[PDB]
């Protein structure tokens, strides 16, 4: 009779071949339809080839793997190389999908907004734009810095914006032989400023005492927004007011035995 | 007859048809969820789209590929791929994860607490708030550091508010021909302050004999919280004190012969 | 009777030897025609050999070992050696993959084009070509400099041409015994040029207090194109004119006590 | 009749629910068990929270996975799904396990002792306690130190108390034209303290001519002990009687040519 | 009657047993032939002793395992430890693999070409041979630097020969109450050299304020291999023209008050 | 009937219960003995509980694992767990595993003994014990040093007395108006002693042109052991006989044109 | 009757004690073997008990789970669990295999012999032997450096022996007021020792100009062994034959502008 074989045989080859058929259909519909919203998003098209091919070629790897396999074939070798493959892809990618999990991170987790003058990565400078894939900076200068956001969000940030109020400090070189009551006395009555917060109320102390000067810290507290005006004003009248009661700010000072 | 066969194959197909009606419910009801809870916690719309559309997308290409296996296809080649994604994804997560269970070891064994000045990754501040992604830190100009708690929870921390007892050291350099028992007895009547411990009683070395002066080191103890006052006191009190018996502080010393 | 189990082994060495004639055949033609086409790109001709042949090899031990397992040999640890080999292949090929991965996002978001002028990876340099594989600069020397694209795009990179206006800043010591708000007058009043914006209008400021002379910092917008025109301009006018009010520029002063 | 197959099925499905139903009882017994135990322990009710649940959600995916495989269901997508997840928390712990296998190899074999100063990973002090997880050390200042023991034990460790005896060096730049004879005379007679061992006997030789002083190296041996008492009373007692004999601590010597 | 089985297990054991045959004789004449070859091209013999050695041991556990499983044996356990070793010599292989793709990439897009002036990974000279495995330069010193190929082609490489024409620059210091115009017109008036391209014109602008001189800069276009002679050319008639028209270059200048 | 059918699985159950009771009592017997085995060896009994218990449970998950399966139970996913976490366990170890490679290559290899001064590592000192997993150094000073034999084995190490003879060079700065040839005669008839070998006789040059002293460099071979002897000797007496024929060993000199 | 299952069973269970019993004794006479070459090439006994130990305990764990899973043993649990150990095992392992690699290639592509003078992974000396596993220099002090193999072929090679003509260049610098034609023809005129080759006759050029003095710079060929012969001679010539024709090599000069 031998019938049953032979239509268990045909079976199996009658589904293989409508699966070939229905998957080769529908890879080129969907690599068609890939290209077509690749090109209505205006790309480059050295970027639109080698991913409609690269989509197509993949997929057609594995229907033909498929149905090999569902016909008689044996092909645990095809997809060892396969997986292989696969695997090499997928480390070959880590960077990038590294820094689209750090932008997730820094969207869900805010550490700095836009505005925000920030530090990190050995770059600094204000927010300009977060992505998803980077994050950019204008710089000091006004040039432009463009941070990934992996090694951004899994290192330290620095945020000078973040806090309604910033501590400035100070610091200048005296004499050796003035008297450092009168001096810090002489700094305290220089943060009179409408600008200076009273609330932690200033504080002038001497810090450590340098090879050729001894060296005043004045500690203020101000408003984010005003720390380099206050910086550059005590930059200026720092001098301008010590000089009047007879306190110098000196210079690199040696002594000398001369032997003749 | 052949009606065994028929039944056999029916059976089949209905079971697969049935998980596929099911499955698809069941994705469509848990994204629907997913996406009221994630609106419901006003996080931004860009951050919800890829998350919804994400967990849709991958629960629907599991479903379809066991669906497709269960019928009559081989998708041995497709179970590879779906592997070898999976591993791309899981490798592209190392570091958010890696926080995130720094974070719990922080939270289980702890170093530091809120308010503790500590130091650690090249940064140093008080901690203002601990999660379990990062940790925050207030530096001492009051700008706001956010360290990654794996780098952290693997790294070494300094806790400078943990004991409860502080050394305050010194360091001054005197001159060369002055006699130094008498320098540092003049250095140990200089921390008799109601807030230097007599516990392990003060003490005054000659430590190393440096090119222009010779280093005198102070060291007594003091509660953790006095520790500036102290040292800054020190700082003035010192040469105030010092050149009082006739020791001076020396410049950068020099010796010139002339040839001329 | 014997005869099912004989002709049950017949048609799977007979599907066997047809798969062996039918890969063997198809692996000749595809490696005949890769060999063809890399002919005629005009490579070199050691590029080709180890090329054809790797292929035909990978492909010949893939086919081989599907074909001695269909008959009915066990080939677990060929398969086993064969994912080995394949995973070593994939890992020793990160670094490629990586640069094409990364050249492939450089051409996704745009943070450079040709002809600006970045900063990154230790080089800097005007962009000559974007390809996907690396990016060549030409340095302000006229050198050539190749940059591969995967550590390019992971990691920080400084655009000098994307924004319209930049900042030239400026510096210059000035005496210790001169009046700043004078200085500063000066150094205003040779911004006058029609190359200086008005829009932020300029700023003059001390910066630090150094340690032989005062920092006075000149701060103006001019156009990106004129930033270096602005600057040596400065660098001449900057003496010129503040020397004509009696403000020097110092040398490293210092003060020397000498005992005989 | 069509009975066996349909007792066939029944038996299945029976087999696949009791084992739903016991394995969830299980589950829930466990974790409420978990939970009580981490209560009684007095942790953090944020760590209890995403304890009990993953660890029943991981148990409850498990289970459905195996039951759903157990009727009728091809559950290869989802086995490959979550041992792909598996795989990416298993990487994502790495640091902490190999702090806790530090910690093993620390207590296994004892590089160091609680009370020994030792030096390691950037830091020194006193170890003040071994855990499994980290260590901790009191600085020479009476701050805190943790460092992790994955690190520690994997890097080079300095024991500075392990040795019963230690050597004292010392060093001291003398003038150019002195003896250097009678100066290392002078240096061993400076070493009778009854502190310094006899037993390697003391040594004193002249190392490096440095570019203003010669420099002479005394060398002895004490106990571990009294190694920094016997150092500051070298640095002081070696000034003093050097100058006896007439033999200078030299500055920085300078030749200098004037042409006017 | 048990003649059914027997015949099972013998056609099973005959298959194994020819397979074994057959494989140990396909084994032990590849070998020959690879020693053979490697005979043939004069290697040393330490280097061809493990490799026929390996060689034949790997294909024999794997021929013996394969066999062993034919005939009854579970060999599971054999294949999970045959693919563990796999893995690692895998892993133990990686950088040389990547040696060789790095070569196959400098092979394929051309960086630099044999007779260029390169420099990379911290070394520079001219590339004398490019191989797969590494690339060979002779120093400035005609030292022989081998770098690999693997470092090489991920990292940057500046290449010196590449562009037909290269920018001089310049630099020398001069006084500081010189008159920079003029200075700038004698500098202009030294590259009249018939080397000095006039196609981008010749520019000659002042440069950073130095703190002992100011620092002018030429700035000059040539043809590649003209580079040094001009630059030496400068070198010298730099001073020997600016010294005509009376600037100098200065020494370290110093300015001290002397106190008595 | 329906016999056969619970014969068949009664004895499947039956098999499954032998197995675990026998697995059971194997593994309780095992941990005794290992329990009993550690606390023989007097380790810490913190370190015995999680080795005892960690020991116990691995098992036991192990062999649940198997008769759930060996039933019924469909057990995929657990064994997907299971690998996973043994993946995890395997990479928490790879350190301390490295190290025990290292220690085994250091004792197949010996690159050195004990008493053996050597140099890897960022320290140096005298090999006292080398053991299987780290190696022990005395420091110059005495203290204990731990390095571990993984990196130890991975990276150079300098042994100094690994050669019986060694090379001590010298160098001495002398006068720029000293007759060279006088002064390396004058260095040559200074290793007259007993000591510097004549068998590669000593040599006398003129090394580098310093900017205060033109450098004369002796080189002499000495036996390992006399090495430092021979220094400190022509650190005296380099000096001491020098300044017999008028060569001085100069200050750093400086040409001084002063402007008044 | 029952028979016909019976004896299918009693086969398995006679086929798995046969495999048992022979796989023992095969594993014992394996590790006596082994044991008896190690003791025969005299190895340290440390060495031999665990490496018998281990061969034997990892056969018989293989040999044992797979007879187990041979009766009727679910041992899927136990096969993850071997494969973890033998992945973790095989990460351990990587530098060592590193090692080997590279001293393979390292023997294959020469890129030094025995005698040359290398310098690599920071060290230098000359190459004393080479192995499969690390490298042995003799330094220039004759101390001995151990290399491994891996690190040092995945490196770059710097050989100083490898060309048979090698470029002595020089240094000197000289008075600002010299006429520097006069001063490079002296200079030509002092390389006419019959040693430095004519074939790429010798230059003389004006490098850099210094801060103190102008730096000149001689540039001739000599043969690879005749390199710091010439080098000495010239550090002796340059000054003696410069200064004969009134060109000095001056001090650091430096001009100061006395205020008193």
């Amino acid at each position: 009779s031998w019938l049953p074989i032979v239509l268990e045989y045909s079976g199996k080859v009658a589904l293989a071949l409508l699966t070939l058929a229905i998957g080769w259909w529908l890879i080129n519909t969907l690599t068609g339809r890939v290209g077509g919203l690749l090109a209505r998003r205006s790309v480059d098209r050295t970027l639109q080839g080698f991913v409609g091919s690269l989509v197509s070629i993949v997929l057609k790897i594995l229907l033909v793997v498929s149905v090999a396999s569902m016909i008689g074939i044996q092909t645990t070798s095809f997809v060892a190389a396969i997986g292989a493959a696969g695997l090499a892809i997928g480390l070959a990618l880590q960077g990038s999908l590294a820094n689209f999990a750090g932008g997730v991170l820094i969207l869900l987790f805010r550490p700095f907004k836009v505005g925000d003058w920030i530090e990190a990565q050995g770059v600094a400078g204000t927010v300009d734009s977060i992505l998803i894939f980077h994050t950019v900076l204008r710089s000091g200068d006004n040039k432009r810095i463009i941070v990934p956001n992996g090694a951004l969000s899994n290192g330290t940030v620095t945020n000078y914006s973040a806090e309604p109020v910033r501590r400035v400090i100070f610091d200048v070189g005296i004499d050796y032989d003035a008297d450092l009551k009168n001096a810090q006395n002489i700094l305290l009555a220089m943060a009179d400023d409408p600008r200076v917060l009273k609330d932690p109320a200033p504080v002038a102390v001497v810090s450590n005492l340098g090879e050729s000067a001894i060296t005043l810290s004045l500690r203020v507290w101000v408003k984010n927004a005003d720390y380099w005006d206050v910086m550059f004003m005590f930059n200026e009248k720092a001098r301008d007011a010590l000089g009047k009661e007879g306190i110098g700010i000196p210079f690199p000072q040696r002594v000398v035995k001369v032997v003749q």
